């Protein structure tokens, strides 16, 4: 197997966005999961449809792929995904990492991401946040790693290390940034463990990924992170807890995507203040 | 990637067989290992041989792939798979779960899955029969899973939940038919972990299935079991227990095929007997 | 999916070679990491690149994939390996493995095969050399095992038995080699996990291997070891261990392939020296 895309194809789409937007961004943000909204923040706004981009990956209805949002985020210029690709949706992991080294053409120097997961740590709570300070990466043991293939050392090293992959630094400053806000819940910290899906975990998989020393499970996030520290990008990232994974066969409830798309809704605002408060956080470059 | 199958493809399929035999099933049993004699005790029964229904996975010699028996067992109108696909065969998942779809869409309500697994519990022996309380889907971690790919609501959500997908009622049924056998040994119950295979298990990787907390380990039916509970199936499955697996180093002892094979010849009566009793305990659809 | 290769293809590279070297290999050795120094010690040595061979899996630069030594070590007619394939690279398994069922067909009947690891035991040191007694193949679990597809019984059975992977006698009699060399630190023994790689574990990962009960951690050889013992070889293997996996979020330090490489330097002489001392240990063939 290989990365579809050739060095050139990587360039062009950023040499294309470049010659239709005035805007430089220094900050990417994956927006994940009931985050979409963020883009209403910004200031300056331009967007771009997935579907008009060239070599982005594509959905059937070239539309409900989503959309790059250029903008100013209190202080920053941003691009934000609205709309992201999952290996459970079939594609390959060197398309849902495609717009990690655009961005990173582009002069982004800053990847944040969020999404939604399920609570594995039992202290966790419905609406709750957990800064991610490391992963685990199910998939990647096996062989699903975006850096499968021939390496190219325009982006990156072979053998990137991951032990640092979650900048120390901005998850002390996001820690500020929450009391400031005055929050009853603290802002949670942990491991965030990456499984494929699309289906909700057993009970037995929950205990599973419990032992492992996970703190909350998705569908997404790692491979991206992953291409991001690959192409020398500082992230941060965080997870909506918007379920409690069951764990005990006695319980008569199931996760749902009724109920994580609600959890989404109600922790809206709280999440585009945290992550505009944020921005003003990030170095400037230089 | 994607499921080559599209929804008129399994429709084509169950309409064919619809009109090949006046047989409407609503039980579905995929015959494990060592339990293909159950086709004897049909009534009524009319066989298909994989090879001419359309859409079917093929084997290379197209006989050795197996069969549909079409019948009557002790009662309820059943469909029964005489041979099944595994994933160490090199069949994707989609195709060795596309029968599972096919029976949903003949009418079937019920799967029944069997297998043949090795014991990790030490509790168990050669000979036991284990009921599955739950599964630990280790290749679905990593992105094998059977509905992986663009979901058609036409069977079911994007993301099912699977912390229910052993009826509960059938397996406190089961309990009962096994006591009205009178049986020495007990009826195990536990957590089928799956490994892809074909190759045993190592000794260290026997511990580490241990430790994860499965009871038995096999190479199958998790997919089945997937894509049954998204379409609506409600499922109740067990495994012979055929070996114990290898868990020390100065043990002289290997896992082999033929020692898995004779267990199956021994248990072959017990098998047929317990799973034509426990048809009555099916309920009725409607 | 099935494995590119037919038997007749590892027959006719198997008879190229056969008709181009009057040499006639027992051992194969598989030359891991800072040890490919290791075919400046055979003496009548005959080297083809892969590239000239048919069937070889191919590299873009044709000669940085390697090439095959053959040639006589401390007595025994060898054939080594200097420069592997990684599923990282983006081979399939069934060509990552091409090259032991072409060993197996030039009659060769043992392998030894050598890599770099990474220390989780917390007691092993950079420089160590780490024996291996088991492994856990996580791709494996997966599907991501060499043998899946169909089976061809002229290498060997459907399901092989992996429990007793390496040679019992060998790391005896590998015990012995090391008191001859009179060495400072004790001969380390333990189990090796395959993870597909190729970034570097994070801190959260670590610590799920340490757990496994894995003992060293690399990208390799587990292929191999499956394809040898499915084929009928005996086969030994060591690691050295040229890193600590870091374990805890306060260390500033990075696994690295500079430094991976270095501790190869270091070891390449107390390696060479052991590889070829061990060679009068392995069994005449008959
Ligand atoms: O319990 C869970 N298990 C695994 N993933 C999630 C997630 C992340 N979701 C997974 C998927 C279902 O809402 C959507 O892509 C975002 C929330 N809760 C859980
Ligand atoms: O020890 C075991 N490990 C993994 N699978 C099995 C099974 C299930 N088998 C696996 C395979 C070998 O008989 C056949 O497809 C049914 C029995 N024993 C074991
Ligand atoms: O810390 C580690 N983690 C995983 N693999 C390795 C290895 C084996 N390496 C992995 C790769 C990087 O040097 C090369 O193919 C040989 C050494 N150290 C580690």
């Amino acid at each position: 197997m290989e990365n579809g895309y050739t060095y050139e194809d990587y360039k062009n789409t950023a040499e294309w966005l470049l010659s239709h937007t005035k805007h430089r961004p220094q900050v990417a943000i994956i927006c994940g999961s009931g985050l979409g909204g963020l883009t209403d923040k910004l200031t300056q706004a331009q967007i771009f449809d997935y579907s008009e981009i060239p070599n982005f990956p594509r959905s059937t209805v070239p539309g409900h792929a989503g959309r790059l949002v250029f903008g100013f985020l209190n202080g920053r210029a941003c691009v934000m995904m609205q709309g992201r690709f999952h290996m459970y949706e079939g594609y390959p992991l060197w398309k849902v990492t495609f717009p990690v080294r655009v961005f990173h053409l582009l002069g982004v120097d800053t990847l944040v991401v969020t999404n939604a997961a399920g609570g594995l740590n039992p202290k966790f709570e419905v609406g709750d946040i957990m800064l991610i300070r490391d992963h685990i990466n199910l998939p990647g043991f096996s062989g699903q790693n975006p850096l499968r293939g021939p390496n190219d050392e325009r982006f990156g090293d072979r053998f990137p290390a991951m032990s640092d992959a979650y900048d120390r630094t901005m998850r002390q400053r996001a820690l500020s940034t929450w009391k400031q806000m005055g929050e009853q819940r603290e802002l949670q910290e942990g491991t965030y463990v990456m499984v494929a899906g699309p289906s909700f975990e057993t009970v037995a998989e929950c205990r599973v990924l419990q032992k492992l020393g996970a703190d909350a499970v998705g569908m997404s996030t790692v491979p991206e992170v992953i291409v991001a520290r690959h192409c020398g990008l500082r992230v941060f990232g965080f997870s909506l807890i918007t379920n409690k994974v069951i764990m005990d066969y006695e319980s008569l409830e199931k996760a749902n995507h009724e109920e994580v798309l609600a959890a989404g809704k109600q922790a809206a605002q709280k999440l585009e203040q945290f992550v505009s408060i944020l921005m003003a956080s990030i170095p400037l470059p230089d």
